[PDB]
């Protein structure tokens, strides 16, 4: 599939960097025609078959494909799509209160009913994209942002497709591996992965929610991915003691190594506490 060769300054005006990663780069920006921003996200192409730097074609055409299916407030939207020699140009939807990770580094410890309230959209979010049968395999606070990051209940959305697949047959056996602190057994050992590696994530990102503690890390990525295995963690009374046991009871159900047996988004859903790059 192409994209649009123009150049994107032809349409656009960029101002300040929003992020930044190994192989992208993103930039607000404004389109000349509408005054309404975006978020661009600049990824660099592979300049040969056999290269390790850049993303090759097949994961950026995927990664697009994805995004423009999705319309959901609790998802990032796709704008326009461009390209040039050097780079694939995804103009995104702007979020612009910053990523859930600094929220939670600039505030106190959260409220269980604070965690909740962020909770309850991330659910909302993978529910959708899971139907979808879509599996986004890089959930992790730094991929959630913020609309607006002054109200007492922040509105959030998912971000960072880069790694999202479609599984039409249960599960996908590719080359799949996030963050260390937030991927599941079946990442780490290189197991056929499903819409089940989400909800591991999930649990782990509940638990820093309560916490502002990861509960797998180790002091390297080798310790932290031993310890996801053996499914060696544990709810520490300094941090939980205020907590309650439905909390615990949810994050016990999704840190569940066999995938098999682990809450899926619909049981998370109907949970009473809620119903109404691997090397270093
Ligand atoms: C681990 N990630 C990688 C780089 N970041 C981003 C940010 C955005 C974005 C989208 C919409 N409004 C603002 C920012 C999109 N893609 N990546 C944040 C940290």
């Amino acid at each position: 599939t192409v994209f649009r060769q123009e150049n994107v300054d032809d349409y656009y005006d960029t101002g300040e960097e929003l992020g930044s990663g190994q192989f992208a780069v993103v930039k607000k920006c404004r389109e000349k025609s509408t005054g309404l921003q975006y978020a661009a996200k600049f990824i660099k192409k592979r300049r040969t078959k056999s290269s390790r730097r850049g993303v090759s074609r097949e994961d950026i055409e995927r990664e697009v494909s994805i995004l423009k299916e999705i319309q959901h407030p609790n998802v990032i939207t796709l704008h326009e799509v461009y390209e040039n020699k050097t780079d694939v140009i995804l103009i995104l939807e702007l979020v612009a209160g910053g990523e859930l990770f600094d929220f939670l580094a600039e505030k106190e410890s959260l409220t269980e009913e604070e965690a909740t309230e962020f909770l309850k959209q991330i659910l909302n979010g993978v529910y959708y994209l899971h139907s979808l049968q879509i599996a986004h395999f890089d959930l992790k606070p730094e991929n959630i942002m913020l609309l607006d990051r002054n109200v007492p209940k922040p509105r959030i959305k998912i971000i960072d497709f880069g790694l999202a697949h479609k599984i039409d047959f249960g599960n996908e056996f590719k080359n799949i591996f996030g963050t260390p602190e937030f991927v599941a057994p079946e990442i780490v050992n290189y197991e056929p992965l499903g819409l089940e590696a989400d909800m591991w994530s999930i649990g782990v990102i509940t638990y820093i929610l309560l916490s502002g503690a990861s509960p797998f890390l180790g002091d390297t990525k080798q310790e932290t991915l031993a310890n996801v295995s053996a499914v060696n963690y544990e709810f520490e009374d300094e941090y939980f003691s205020n907590t309650s046991a439905l909390a615990k009871d949810f994050i016990r159900r999704l840190l569940v190594k066999d995938p098999k047996k682990r809450m899926t988004i619909q049981d998370s859903l109907q949970h009473p506490w809620i119903k109404p790059p691997q090397f270093e």
